[PDB]
């Protein structure tokens, strides 16, 4: 339970003092200061830093609202965020939405009621109520991962539309026909859907129609990649190329194909998305594209950091990154 | 920055009434209570719920302090925490510590200054002050994952010493001699070290020892497991079993061996720890032991939830889970 009337018995000081020192209030000699502070540090007493008004006087909490920590996209984004804010000032905290508009709305509401200093949130699609909240927050807001839309305030991401188009072009160039696509967390993941639309736009444009497609509404996973790939290949045995919404499922498909002794890319080419580290420990190098996860995280915390230092900041807020396709050895012939 | 006045003018009622609807203090009819709430949502207004000082008045935040989100262990614990708190008015928030004591203390301090309603923190080893804060807090505190040492308050986990000891029992029994051990994130990960210890013991008491051993200071990685394993069969090509600190690196080693066309557990068997979903997508089924990730998180949340609704309750706060080894391929023989 421990409280103030306890820092006194140790600090041995009146009652009055303790406060005047904990929040840098009065003068108090350089000795009486580190006198009570060190007394409370022995007890484990931590000053109440939240007791305070609405905006203007906010807590050092930076709200990081993302869809999932189960893939391997955001763990890296958060790592970027931390490095930048590690310059002890603001404290990043993560809230998970599971891609549900409804839960994103409920989570942002909760965190906003705590009066944070900043908000870093994933994607550009939100419910009407959630969008209204990000608009009426008197604090900086950085929407991350996607730049195929209209940001509320700040933005840092890549164009998923492009990601899809580029991959489709490289595959057409490489000479594949009879494609086939597999994606997870659909239709909830708006970015994966955009990548698929970019892909689709180019193929049709060149008179090509995807031969087969498999969409799973649940989460990404290695097992799911093996399952979908084997199911699709039995359904459409003559496909020469498989495009996955992400590296994880692609990895699962890779291991299944190799296990079946199929020639990659001789018979079948493959490509995924995100360029996660896990790709470096596989027997073959999967074609993919870097989602720029680390940089997006560092840059997002970079904005919020400046904004809070110099209100009149006056610096770039909407950043669009353009990663390149890592070809590996599963696409080019 | 929107204010009550904004909600009042768009609602048609007095700020005093808006406040009573929001602070849920009045006796306002549901017709006007609904008109006010409906107006707050159109505007994007979020009520400041941080008007409570120190002990007695806490925010509805649940501090979830863990070391990493980059392994494949904690995202799952978090899912379990979320499932249980889904019902409640509590909102879990995560803080990463990178396994560093000094940093765990900084994160714990910051969050404790926001006066949370509960704390879920990984492990039993904390700095002097960090441990003191946890005990000075007047809230439910649950230490998760490790059940070895002594807790400050609540606890949910497994004995990592037992884990290593059990995996040693099964290994020796199957005939293996000349064991190799690979670990990652040591000496930062106390729990992995505890597993290595119980593993050693059973082996030393049976007159057996690790032929080749390599500890790694960095993070788990499928690629790292791959490199490590290759540098060990090149250094000591006569090993017959490889025990890994976690499944991530084990999976890397596994793929490598099957790539080298060797038989498992024919020429050499292998095992890990955690039992991550990723294992489900591999060509062979790696022997390992469940870390009870999901269950631990649900149970920690449950403890915090029940101790918040009825501080007088009296419930099981010290829980030790006992998972059993998961065989299949790679070990039995």
């Amino acid at each position: 339970p421990l409280t103030l009337r306890d820092v006194s018995e140790a600090s041995g000081v009146s009652e009055m003092t303790v406060s005047r020192v904990l929040r840098n209030r009065g003068d108090v000699s350089d000795a009486t200061r580190a006198r009570v502070l060190a007394a409370a540090k022995e007890l484990g007493y931590v000053p109440n830093k939240i007791a305070g008004a609405l905006a203007s006087n906010r807590v050092n909490l930076v709200a990081v609202i993302i869809p999932s920590l189960s893939n391997m996209v955001f763990p890296e984004v958060l790592t970027g965020i931390n490095q930048v804010l590690e310059d002890t000032e603001l404290q990043p905290v993560v809230g998970v939405t599971d891609y549900l508009p409804e839960k994103e709305e409920k989570v942002l509401y909760e965190m906003l009621s705590w009066r944070p200093s900043g908000v870093i949130i994933a994607g550009l699609e939100h419910s009407e109520a959630a969008r209204a909240m990000l608009d009426a927050a008197g604090i900086p807001v950085v929407e991350i991962m996607d730049s195929d839309g209209k940001p509320v305030d700040a933005m840092v991401g890549i164009s998923h539309r492009r990601a899809g188009r580029e991959m489709a072009q490289a595959i057409l160039k490489a000479g594949y026909r009879r494609i086939g696509f597999m994606g997870t967390k659909m239709p909830l993941d708006y970015r994966a859907r955009k990548r698929f639309e970019g892909f689709t736009e180019v193929l049709g444009k060149n008179g090509v129609e995807i031969e087969d497609r498999e969409f799973y509404s649940g989460g990404s996973a290695l097992a799911k990649g093996r399952e979908m790939t084997q199911a699709m290949l039995e359904r459409s045995p003559d496909l020469d190329f498989l495009y996955y919404s992400n590296d994880m499922i692609a990895a699962g498909g890779l291991l299944y194909l190799l296990e079946q002794g199929i020639d990659i890319p001789g018979q079948i080419g493959l490509a995924g998305f995100n360029n996660v580290e896990l790709l470096q420990g596989l027997p073959r190098k999967l074609a993919t594209m870097d989602a720029c996860r680390l940089e997006i995280g560092r840059k997002a915390a970079e904005i919020i950091a400046k904004r809070l230092e110099d209100p009149e900041a006056e610096i770039e807020t909407r950043i669009t990154l353009e990663p390149k396709i890592s070809y590996g050895d599963t696409l080019k012939r």
